């Protein structure tokens, strides 16, 4: 616990860990709840990881996002080092700024991408879930969760497989450090890595990804090496975290809900609709920004240079925007939610994201309808920028399954 500021009034001190809340053992998304307990103000200050604010509810999130002027991306993450190193494109810009490089991400990752890869989307999720059917088990995070989102992108970028495992470490100490490494040696490790293949793609351009970033324009003059290497960086965090994670919450809920897997079963058509019912219940993301000034938020003095973590995991297990919100309902009527952040930077893999969402769920539970929990297993969390599930370890009865 750091020293409490000055201008910092004692009963907003709510000392909650990002990176190890205390009721973990209850679920992440649970632990965040905390912050949302009737005692809990809106917005609160811990002493944790430096210090810094937390808003803990959707009307505060959604406006501190929208308030660009006020709210900086500049400084994204927690600590305030890592926050600092973070140099990522177009993440740690504001509009106007931001607008020029999100376009040209927008490249890459857009939905238009998403229809050249369908088929090998397609292809992939039901290549390893058909190699997982006869075995009856599997470790989820370490056979699926982790190889159909990452070989997608590995894919995309016209990377080799054989380098996953080193990008893979680096991006987990950047959302969710062991204590090895810090941000930004996780950070200078992948831009090292992107150096020679940006390079190489500027002589000999080519169609993956890496090249298009590499050779783009900017709203109409040519990207620096430089500039490259920035969004690149951001694009390998986000296609090798997220997804990842998301999906082991959502395939451990199917397996801890018999009547779940029913409805999609019986009415695949609703799968859409349940993803985004999920996306909700399971939101996993929380980063933030900085203030570029002194400013008065919700009756609270906020100070020039203070940071300012806004879950995007809190806005829609908020009660004030989702009736009953810890209850996934996949007919609920207003779908509340930031799990793919709000504001000018909206995730671009958003639209990647849901389809790798959709055809797991669709695709899964067309040949292993039926799967629980390992007996005995004991699911754990992890907690960070990009929360996520340790292990998952499933189970099935194979005279159950079915080939397609
Ligand atoms: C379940 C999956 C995903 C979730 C929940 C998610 C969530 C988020 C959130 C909350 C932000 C904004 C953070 C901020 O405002 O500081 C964001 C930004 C971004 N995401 Fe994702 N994301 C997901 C998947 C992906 C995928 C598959 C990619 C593809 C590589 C991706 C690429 C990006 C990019 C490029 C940005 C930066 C946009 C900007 O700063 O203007 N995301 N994502
Ligand atoms: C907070 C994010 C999910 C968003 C894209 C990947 C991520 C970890 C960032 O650094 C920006
Ligand atoms: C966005 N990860």
């Amino acid at each position: 616990l750091a020293p409490l500021p000055p201008h910092v009034p004692e009963h907003l001190v709510f000392d909650f860990d990002m990176y190890n809340p205390s009721n973990l053992s209850a679920g992440v998304q649970e632990a965040w709840a905390v912050l949302q307990e009737s005692n809990v103000p809106d917005l609160v200050w811990t002493r944790c990881n430096g210090g810094h604010w937390i808003a803990t509810r959707g009307q505060l999130i959604r406006e501190a996002y929208e308030d660009y002027r006020h709210f900086s991306s500049e400084c994204p993450f927690i600590p305030r080092e890592a926050g600092e190193a973070y140099d990522f494109i177009p993440t740690s810009m504001d509009p106007p700024e931001q607008r020029q490089f999100r376009a040209l991400a927008n490249q890459v990752v857009g939905m238009p991408v998403v229809d050249k890869l369908e088929n090998r989307i397609q292809e992939l999720a039901c290549s390893l879930i058909e190699s997982l059917r006869p075995q009856g088990q599997c470790n989820f995070t370490e056979d699926y969760a982790e190889p159909f989102p990452i070989r997608i992108f590995m894919l995309l970028a016209g990377l080799p497989e054989e380098d996953i495992p080193h990008l893979k470490y680096l991006t987990d100490q950047m959302t969710r450090p062991d204590g090895s490494m810090t941000f930004a040696e996780a950070k200078e490790a992948l831009y090292d890595y992107l150096i020679p293949i940006i390079e190489q793609r500027r002589q000999k351009p080519g169609t993956d990804a890496i090249s298009i970033v590499a050779n783009g324009q900017v709203n109409g003059r040519p990207i620096t090496s430089d500039e490259a290497k920035r969004m690149c960086g951001l694009l390998l965090v986000g296609g090798l975290d997220t997804v990842v994670n998301f999906l082991s919450f959502s395939m451990e809920f199917l397996a801890k809900s018999p009547e779940h897997r029913q409805e999609l079963i019986q009415r695949p058509e609703r799968i859409p609709a349940a993803c985004e019912e999920l996306l909700r219940r399971f939101s996993l993301v929380a980063d933030g920004r900085i203030l570029t000034s002194d400013y008065e938020f919700h009756g609270v003095q906020l100070k020039k240079g203070d940071q300012i973590l806004l879950p995007q995991m809190l806005s829609g297990l908020d009660e004030r925007e989702n009736a009953c919100p810890m209850h996934v309902d996949f007919s609920r009527q207003k779908v509340s939610h930031t799990t793919f952040g709000h504001g000018s930077h909206l995730c671009l893999g958003q639209h990647l994201a849901r389809r790798e969402i959709i055809v797991t769920l669709k695709e899964w539970l067309t040949r292993i309808p039926d799967f629980s929990i390992a007996p005995g297993a004991q699911i754990q969390h992890k907690s960070g920028i990009v929360s996520g599930v340790q292990a998952l370890p499933l189970v099935w009865d194979p005279a159950t399954t079915k080939a397609v």
